[PDB]
Protein backbone atom coordinates (compact mmCIF):
# COMPACT_ATOMS: atom_id res chain seq x y z
CA UNK A 1 0.00 0.00 0.00
CA UNK A 2 1.34 3.41 -1.00
CA UNK A 3 1.91 6.34 1.30
CA UNK A 4 0.09 8.23 -1.44
CA UNK A 5 -2.86 5.82 -1.01
CA UNK A 6 -3.53 7.23 2.45
CA UNK A 7 -6.15 9.77 3.43
CA UNK A 8 -5.94 13.25 4.92
CA UNK A 9 -5.73 12.40 8.59
CA UNK A 10 -4.69 8.77 8.12
CA UNK A 11 -2.15 7.05 10.37
CA UNK A 12 0.52 4.76 8.98
CA UNK A 13 3.89 3.26 9.78
CA UNK A 14 6.52 3.11 7.04
CA UNK A 15 7.46 -0.45 6.13
CA UNK A 16 9.64 0.23 3.09
CA UNK A 17 10.68 3.15 0.87
CA UNK A 18 11.32 2.70 -2.84
CA UNK A 19 12.89 5.94 -4.01
CA UNK A 20 16.15 7.63 -4.99
CA UNK A 21 19.05 6.41 -2.80
CA UNK A 22 19.73 10.01 -1.81
CA UNK A 23 16.04 10.72 -1.22
CA UNK A 24 15.48 7.64 0.90
CA UNK A 25 18.63 8.56 2.81
CA UNK A 26 17.41 12.15 3.24
CA UNK A 27 14.03 10.96 4.51
CA UNK A 28 15.60 8.41 6.84
CA UNK A 29 18.09 10.98 8.10
CA UNK A 30 15.03 13.02 9.05
CA UNK A 31 13.37 10.07 10.72
CA UNK A 32 11.26 8.48 8.00
CA UNK A 33 12.53 4.91 8.33
CA UNK A 34 11.02 1.46 8.73
CA UNK A 35 8.95 1.84 11.86
CA UNK A 36 8.41 5.56 11.43
CA UNK A 37 4.89 6.58 12.41
CA UNK A 38 3.36 9.42 10.42
CA UNK A 39 0.04 11.17 10.00
CA UNK A 40 -0.94 12.41 6.55
CA UNK A 41 -1.73 16.02 7.35
CA UNK A 42 -2.79 17.30 3.95
CA UNK A 43 -2.22 17.08 0.26
CA UNK A 44 -1.57 20.36 -1.53
CA UNK A 45 -4.72 22.20 -2.79
CA UNK A 46 -4.04 20.60 -6.19
CA UNK A 47 -2.63 17.15 -5.45
CA UNK A 48 1.09 17.57 -4.85
CA UNK A 49 3.10 17.75 -2.78
CA UNK A 50 1.99 15.93 0.37
CA UNK A 51 2.55 17.08 3.95
CA UNK A 52 3.05 14.27 6.46
CA UNK A 53 3.76 14.53 10.17
CA UNK A 54 6.35 11.84 10.77
CA UNK A 55 7.52 11.12 14.32
CA UNK A 56 6.61 14.67 15.30
CA UNK A 57 8.41 16.23 12.34
CA UNK A 58 6.46 17.74 9.47
CA UNK A 59 8.02 16.24 6.38
CA UNK A 60 7.12 17.60 2.96
CA UNK A 61 7.70 15.34 -0.03
CA UNK A 62 6.35 14.81 -3.53
CA UNK A 63 3.37 12.60 -4.33
CA UNK A 64 5.46 10.47 -6.68
CA UNK A 65 7.83 9.86 -3.77
CA UNK A 66 4.88 8.74 -1.65
CA UNK A 67 3.99 6.25 -4.38
CA UNK A 68 7.38 4.63 -3.91
CA UNK A 69 6.70 4.38 -0.19
CA UNK A 70 4.88 1.38 1.22
CA UNK A 71 3.05 1.92 4.51
CA UNK A 72 1.17 -0.14 7.07
CA UNK A 73 -2.10 1.22 8.45
CA UNK A 74 -1.98 1.91 12.19
CA UNK A 75 -5.62 0.97 12.50
CA UNK A 76 -6.67 -2.65 12.78
CA UNK A 77 -10.23 -2.25 11.59
CA UNK A 78 -12.40 -4.74 9.74
CA UNK A 79 -13.92 -4.44 6.29
CA UNK A 80 -11.54 -6.90 4.65
CA UNK A 81 -8.44 -6.25 6.81
CA UNK A 82 -6.25 -8.83 5.05
CA UNK A 83 -4.86 -8.24 1.58
CA UNK A 84 -1.88 -9.82 -0.14
CA UNK A 85 0.04 -12.70 1.46
CA UNK A 86 3.23 -10.99 2.57
CA UNK A 87 2.74 -10.36 6.27
CA UNK A 88 3.02 -13.87 7.69
CA UNK A 89 5.12 -15.32 4.89
CA UNK A 90 7.33 -13.14 2.72
CA UNK A 91 9.88 -14.77 0.43
CA UNK A 92 11.41 -13.40 -2.76
CA UNK A 93 14.93 -13.59 -4.19
CA UNK A 94 16.34 -10.10 -3.81
CA UNK A 95 18.34 -7.74 -1.57
CA UNK A 96 22.11 -7.27 -1.58
CA UNK A 97 22.83 -10.92 -0.79
CA UNK A 98 26.46 -10.27 0.14
CA UNK A 99 25.68 -8.49 3.39
CA UNK A 100 29.19 -7.29 4.26
CA UNK A 101 30.92 -5.95 1.16
CA UNK A 102 29.86 -2.35 0.65
CA UNK A 103 33.27 -0.69 0.53
CA UNK A 104 34.94 -3.45 -1.46
CA UNK A 105 34.78 -3.99 -5.22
Amino acid sequence: MKLSELKAGDRAEVTSVAAEPAVRRRLMDLGLVRGAKLKVLRFAPLGDPIEVNCNGMLLTMRRNEAEGITVHILAGDEGHPHGWPGFRRRHRFGKRALEHHHHHH
